[PDB]
C-alpha cells in the first residue's frame, strides 16, 4: 500500500543528526549480503499504519560511537555499548516521529531491543515496501532498515 | 507480571497445536548477567493507550529446524528465508494470543511487524524500564526463550 507520506528521509536525517549531536561524529549516506554486529530494533503503531526499524552497525563504528558518547572505551561489545544503541534508536525514532507529524504520518514508538552477534542479519516481516539505506565512515558502515504497511 | 503466563502459554499452545512439538517450561524469572543466546529470533513492539513494550522469541536452529520439519513435512537445509518467515509468523500467532487473552483482563495493547534476526549464538537485550522477564523452554531438538518488557 502506498505511504501518505515519504517517511524514509526522516528517519535517515535523524541518524545523522543524533550521531553529529551525541557523538560528534559524521555518517556518509550511500548508494542503497547485509550484516553487521549490533543492530537496534523498535516497533512503531499508528492509525493509518504499523511497521518497525532498525538501525545496524559494525562493531568499529558502534565502539567509535560509545568513545566519543560517553568516553568509556571498551576493546569490544558489552552491556554499555548496547545500552547506547538503545539510546540512539530511541532518539532517532523521536527525531523522525517529531518530523513526520508536520506532515500528518502519526506513530506511537514502542521500547527498543538491541542484538549483538558478529554478522548477524535482519528481515522485516512487515506486508509493505521495506526500504534499507546504508551508510559509511571511516570506523566501519551501518545501515537503517524501515517498512510500514 | 499479568502478561507473564498469557505470553508462556501461548508459544506453547502455538508449537503444540501448529507444528505438534511440546516445550519444556523453565520456571520465567527477571534477567540478570545469565547467557541468553539463540540462533534466530522474532522481535515485536506493543503499544497500548497505558503500556508499551516488546516482546522477542529466540530458538536454536535445531529446535527452528524442527518446528519448520513439523509445520512442512521437510526439513529445510538451513535458517533459509523460508525459516526466517516461519519465525515471524510464530511471532505474530504467539502476540496476537496473548493480546487476546491479556484483553479479557483489561491489558490492551496494539502489536507493531515483526522483525526476525539469524545468526549463529547471537544474543539479545530489551531496553525498557519495567522489569526484563526471561522465560526458558527445552526440548530434545533445543532450547528457546522469550523475553519480555513491559513499562
Amino acid at each position: 500500500s502506498n505511504a501518505r507520506a515519504e517517511f524514509v528521509n526522516p528517519f535517515l536525517a535523524s541518524l545523522m543528526n543524533v550521531l553529529k549531536t551525541m557523538a560528534s561524529l559524521e555518517l556518509k549516506p550511500q548508494k542503497p549480503i547485509a550484516r553487521g554486529d549490533v543492530s537496534g530494533l523498535i516497533g512503531m503503531v499508528g492509525a493509518q499504519t504499523r511497521g518497525s526499524m532498525s538501525i545496524t552497525f559494525d562493531e568499529g563504528l558502534a565502539l567509535e560511537i560509545m568513545q566519543n558518547m560517553l568516553g568509556e572505551r571498551p576493546n569490544g561489545l558489552n552491556e554499555e555499548v548496547t545500552d547506547m544503541v538503545g539510546e540512539i534508536t530511541n532518539m532517532v525514532t523521536g527525531g523522525a516521529k517529531r518530523i513526520l507529524a508536520e506532515s500528518g504520518f502519526d506513530f506511537d514508538m514502542a521500547t527498543p531491543v538491541v542484538v549483538s552477534g558478529k554478522g548477524h542479519t535482519i528481515r522485516h516481516k512487515c506486508e509493505g515496501s521495506i526500504i534499507i539505506m546504508p551508510f559509511s565512515s571511516q570506523w566501519g558502515n551501518a545501515f537503517i532498515e524501515i517498512c510500514f504497511e
